[PDB]
């Protein structure tokens, strides 16, 4: 995975500039090749001298040219896709959800987001022969939803070790969007350690709504809503982890959220127990509609 | 195609100075010429004197006169137009999209601006007779949204090889502004060994919604996106190349302010019709009137409307 | 018209003295009698006492001194003025546009001013009679924005035949800001063997906003700007054409034309673009000695600028 930051320090770099990365917020060397020059220099302790060597040695351990198509294609055939326990839902998907790219669910008041969201992160610890990826799960609620009952019921259907389950789910909530955007560092330091396979963000752009309820408040909130959109990009692109985050139709949020996203689903609700997921937004999926259903035990084909 | 800076060496200047010049940025002769002597002093190797001959020995090998409106109308009258795929689309920019000038498409999402671009990497490498440009592609990725089966998918439906289009078409990826533009200097670089007939910004002005943050980095965020446009008009100009670019759309206005729309040649604005159809507008050309199409995204990439 | 430079030999001036004024850039008597006496002395081959016997020589032939107002009045009545295509613009601007000064155009993006520029240098070619200033046009160009199928499509609109059109026009394309300055001098040169009534550049101020980039470079990039202006002046101001230049607009933090205090107070008429409706725009007057503040619509059609239709 990715090089810890401590390559720097027997690159060249004096070890009092490794702790100033350090705090600063990079950890993984590629957070800091991924930087621009002026967040360097905001650095209370760097002179431009020191950014430009840094930038440089950073780059040194990096590819940031140019390569053939194939090269990518042969890159991206091992990408790794995460199941979701519906087999219809895994074909209208082309094998599940995607590492290293953002993915939106959005719809109407408790159409079952939040059950699609515990399904993947307990599925997500499962063996990449059955569909997994072999990491910790991260769980930011902001709601208020998270119930770990559900958690053990879904991992019964699997037969997998329920403490170890729930010892393998880091859990945090915020209260409001500061806490939020630093919830974003304490994991981007927490994942240089361990191996992380999935990270969800419950339904966001929900504190938007009510913290900014003012007129000429508008721009900042829409500034602060795309900067955690490239930090959470930022992330994505560091640790290839899937990033699955969770929206609710009235818009406030705007077109930036829509832009950002590279995969968006429409739920809605069907007869009975089953719902209706419709592909949204894809940049190489077609639209379709799939049919799902959610039991006790969890996400599963609507059975009739 | 541009001559080789090479040249300049039999012309009275000896080879030092010439490796400077390409240490610099410049490859080729017409680079030179059109640099004006603010750029050539700046380098650390170069005089005053030593940059005045610089310029009329590259001056003596490039046209930089007035000609007649008939001269240029027998040179426009046999540029490339690439065809995007669909019939209607082609008879609105009537024969496609021009070579050796920007054009722009911005609009919702899922509104079709990163398929027209799968599309294009594709078709411009057909001949010139089937409607494309006879050379490779390059392709500058922001939102790290490049899947090459979509590649595959027009090669297959145009009866080309896979593996053949797939050789000719150069990724990058941008993670900043300032990477953003190195990548420009990397590509003048690279442009001189092969041919390259199309190249790809997607997206152009992503990166600057978010990299600059306060109200006194607005100036400083304009400037960056002038001298970056005004790059790609420099590359468009020196290599005959086709420039698209993307941009974001915040009855509804795209961003980047008035420097991208000064800047950009063509607009189209793409919004979402019925199904899988799409309508695209002229939005700004010097020389198309304002109309409208109809086209849809097939499983094969962009097409005419199938009903 | 003016008179060659070459006329100074018959005054007493030696035939290389002419050749270095002419290799300097100056190609009339005009040129030289307006010419203050230290562009003169920056010759290499100019002394003192050879520069205050040119300038007595040219001042001999021309007229530099007071005048009633009469005179002016007489003379000023004579002057051409070309139309714009719609009779809307042509009222208000009581008769179109005028030779022998500056006129600046300026908006945003799609408002029309390339399409002005390509139908006022189709119609300068018309007879006076008609409307036209009969002579050439010379297009100078720093986007690549120009279309000779426009040119061809306004020339059908008014009978001509599109060969000629084309032939009557002289056109260059500018790479950077030295570069534009300098084909003022080849302008300046081949001016003098044809008779010319338009000159259009399209647009003034595109390369300056990236050629000086930073703050510490304002200063140079307002005096090259000036010096620019000034030859635009001394060029209209000897050969009697109508100097047409375009803008671009900013924000303010609503919109204001590029260029600072310079181009405000270089132009005699200032025409303010904005988008109306579908293809019909609307034209402001901004600054002008002798025109009122008032506003006119007109349209861009398939044949060019014209009146909106219904
Ligand atoms: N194989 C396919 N068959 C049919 N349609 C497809 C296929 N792949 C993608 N699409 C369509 O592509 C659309 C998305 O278009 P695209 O990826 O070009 O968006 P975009 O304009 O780049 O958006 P954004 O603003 O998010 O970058 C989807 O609505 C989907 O219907
Ligand atoms: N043949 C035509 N028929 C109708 N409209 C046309 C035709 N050609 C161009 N147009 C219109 O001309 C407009 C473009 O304006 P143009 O580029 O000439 O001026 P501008 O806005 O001053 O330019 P710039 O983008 O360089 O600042 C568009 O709105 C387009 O619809
Ligand atoms: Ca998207
Ligand atoms: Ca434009
Ligand atoms: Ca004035
Ligand atoms: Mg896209
Ligand atoms: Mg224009």
């Amino acid at each position: 995975g990715p090089q810890p930051i401590s390559r720097l320090e027997q690159c060249g770099i004096n070890a009092n500039d490794v702790k100033k990365l350090e705090e600063a917020g990079f950890h993984t060397v590629e957070a800091v090749a991924y930087a621009p020059k002026k967040e360097l220099i905001n650095i209370k302790g760097i002179s431009e001298a020191k950014a430009d060597k840094i930038l440089a040695e950073a780059a040194k351990l990096v590819p940031m040219g140019f390569t053939t198509a194939t090269e990518f294609h042969q890159r991206r055939s091992e990408i790794i896709q995460i199941t979701t326990g519906s087999k219809e839902l895994d074909k209208l998907l082309q094998g599940g959800i995607e590492t290293g790219s953002i993915t939106e669910m959005f719809g109407e008041f408790r159409t079952g987001k939040t059950q699609i969201c515990h399904t993947l992160a307990v599925t997500c610890q499962l063996p990449i022969d059955r569909g997994g990826g072999e990491g910790k799960a991260m769980y930011i609620d902001t709601e208020g939803t998270f119930r770990p009952e559900r958690l053990l019921a879904v991992a019964e259907r699997y037969g997998l070790s329920g403490s170890d389950v729930l010892d393998n789910v880091a859990y945090a909530r915020a209260f409001n969007t500061d806490h939020q955007t630093q919830l974003l560092y304490q994991a981007s330091a927490m994942m240089v350690e361990s191996r992380y396979a999935l990270l969800i963000v419950d339904s966001a752009t929900a504190l938007y709504r009510t913290d900014y309820s003012g007129r000429g408040e508008l721009s900042a909130r829409q500034m602060h809503l795309a900067r955690f959109l490239r930090m959470l990009l930022r992330l994505a692109d560091e640790f290839g982890v899937a990033v699955v985050i969770t929206n609710q139709v009235v818009p406030i949020g705007g077109n930036i959220i829509a832009h950002a996203s590279t995969t968006r689903l429409y739920l809605r609700k069907g007869r009975g127990e089953t719902r209706i997921c419709k592909i949204y937004d894809s940049p190489c999926l077609p639209e379709a509609e799939a049919m799902f259903a959610i039991n006790a035990d969890g996400v599963g084909d609507a059975k009739d």
